[PDB]
């Protein structure tokens, strides 16, 4: 049936999982074809067991077969590389963590508490348990710093940043956005605000330990907000928008960049948002609306098609 | 994008589970159109929350959205109902215990302990692990007796059951096929073969405590055993046919029913049995092959329409 394959989609994920986390999909780089049996005896993987999964892998346009052998299709080239952000992707996506938060969201449906589906399954906010857990740290940052890592090019494309003197990136993460900026626009003030138990390092970024629900840092003509909001409700929202209004001058712009909602596209990352964050997607005017609440005037909108989604880039200054 | 989707494939499943483990899939019984805003006052489901949900169950085309009201498909009635099994598949499927065996599958890969992915996760074999644990005992005995109870029909169309004088239904769970067999085709004795600490109880079903890897009871000229075997390995499936062989005599008959594996349908169950059991999917050769070696001879082959799966109908004979 194709309900029952419905149902059972999560086999999808999980297969994924064991062919990527235990890195027997980085013998397939740059679309090689694999002798199973070669790999069997090379790395110890079970011949018979593995060809099952294999099989289902070829199923799912992972892997393609021909001669006996598997390669990686096109479009799955980046399991090749655990370095890549699909890897980091499918490590969080069905980690036990976020299996007992997704068997807390119908339960976190009728609670009017205010906590996320994963704080009634751990007992703390996502960013706050974090703080105390490696594994999900790690690869969350990492994760994060690997799509900053993919945009930059095309920010740069879209705005100039020559014109600015004073950047603060705010939820900036590991600074990665900064980073590769400062390496292609050269001789400015560059600043990363974020929740640091210990400051990172790096030449010419000054990395700031702060919270944007309590204040942002004035004196700064370019302020950066890239997917934040999304793990934030409206009025959280608004009262983030609402410290930038109160730290930024006239002559400040403010780039709320961020994944976008267009119908067009899956309402899957929506809900995870609600299950991690009890946060949500928008689209255009949703983020326009808590701007002109916070006090703000949108003056440019740009959209920026990355591969997993497209991005709403929000050019914000003060009325 | 469509990788990120396939890698996104569990906020599926997870998604249908806080809509059917809830019971919030109870109020889209025969096809009405529910008004998310009444559901919010009557049930105390979060109005926006449960809303995005619908959204996204849209996408999926589990309900149907008109006017803004929702109903479920004609497919997806049966989530409406919470005795059907479907409604057992999903809380099964993402439950703490498979998500915790789904995570030591690509580990048990490496192995050659002879150990499934649950029993390393869990500390014990499936069923083993079962006796000591009544939300998957009677969730997974619920789901075998509905899937049960849906193929009875069709069974008694394609065999003649008045024939024979003695049944025992080997591995038959809470025996519901034996129940509607005998409802129907009265006069005969009937017994259930299974693991139980507790026998159940019901009108002329004689119900044992026994273990088919260590031998079947004699004195019987009809045996079934349906869905068994793929729980298993080929030497230990081997094992049940020969302990068969061993109780049958010359004028018995084994009646081996078992979803089959086809070319055309997911081989995602395939890996789930592997997971759980260190099972497999087997096509009809296969079934074929396994019996005999036991040292059975197949009389009467049949294939049984399911709307999940294709079933493979293997009637065996002693030689
Ligand atoms: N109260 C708070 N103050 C500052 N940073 C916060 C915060 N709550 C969450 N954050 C940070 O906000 C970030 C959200 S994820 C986005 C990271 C980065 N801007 C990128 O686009 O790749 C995380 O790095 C998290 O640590
Ligand atoms: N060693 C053993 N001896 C007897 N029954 C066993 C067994 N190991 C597993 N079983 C039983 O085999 C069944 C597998 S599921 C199949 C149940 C039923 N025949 C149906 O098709 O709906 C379970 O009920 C399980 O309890
Ligand atoms: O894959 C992402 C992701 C990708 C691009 C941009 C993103 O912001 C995210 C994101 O936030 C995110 C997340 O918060 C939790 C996850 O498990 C996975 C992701
Ligand atoms: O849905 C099934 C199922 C359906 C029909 C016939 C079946 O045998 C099964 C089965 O065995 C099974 C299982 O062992 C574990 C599951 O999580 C789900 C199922
Ligand atoms: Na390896």
């Amino acid at each position: 049936s194709m309900l029952t394959e419905l149902i059972a989609s999560n086999r999808r994920s999980a297969a994924i999982h064991a062919f990527v986390d235990t890195g027997l999909s980085t013998h397939f780089k740059d679309g090689i074809y694999v002798d199973i049996s070669e790999l069997s005896r090379k790395s110890g993987v079970n011949y018979a067991r593995f060809s099952r999964l294999c099989d289902f892998l070829v199923e799912m346009g992972v892997l393609v077969s021909n001669d006996n052998k598997f390669r990686l299709s096109d479009e799955c080239h980046v399991f090749a590389n655990p370095e890549s952000f699909e890897s980091f992707m499918i490590k969080l996506e069905i980690c036990s963590h976020y299996s007992n938060a997704w068997l807390m969201y119908g339960k976190s449906l009728f609670e009017d508490d205010g906590k996320s589906a994963f704080e009634m399954a751990h007992g703390r906010p996502f960013f706050e348990y974090l703080d105390g857990n490696k594994f999900l740290k790690s690869n969350f940052d990492a994760l994060m710093t690997r799509v900053s890592n993919l945009i930059v090019e095309k920010l740069l494309g879209i705005y100039d940043f020559n014109q600015h003197n004073r950047i603060l990136d705010v939820g900036g993460g590991e600074g990665e956005l900064l980073v590769r900026i400062s390496e292609k626009v050269k001789g400015k003030h560059y600043a990363v605000l974020d929740r640091y138990s210990e400051l990172p390092v790096s030449d010419n970024i000054d990395f700031i330990n702060g919270n944007f629900l309590n204040s942002i840092p004035s004196g700064y003509d370019l302020y950066i907000l890239k997917n934040v909001l999304h793990n934030w409700s409206d009025s959280d929202s608004i009262l983030i928008l609402e410290n930038f209004r109160k730290a930024m001058d006239k002559n400040s712009s403010l780039l709320l960049i961020n994944m976008v909602k267009e119908p067009e596209f899956s309402r899957s990352f929506d809900i995870l948002m609600d299950v991690l964050f009890l946060g949500k997607e928008r689209s255009f005017t949703e983020f326009e609306y808590l701007a002109n609440q916070a006090g703000l005037v949108v003056q440019e909108t740009k959209v920026i098609d990355q591969s997993y989604s497209p991005y709403s880039f929000i050019k914000l200054q003060i009325k």
